[PDB]
């Protein structure tokens, strides 16, 4: 799914979920 957590950048991944996970689609990786 190109769709999940709504992202900007890592950063932002991190934001809502710590850790610095990547983001893709501009959608966080993590659930």
């Amino acid at each position: 799914t190109p769709f999940a957590i709504k992202c900007a950048t890592d950063a932002d991944c991190s934001r809502k979920c710590p850790g610095n996970p990547p983001c893709r689609n501009g959608f966080c990786a993590c659930t």
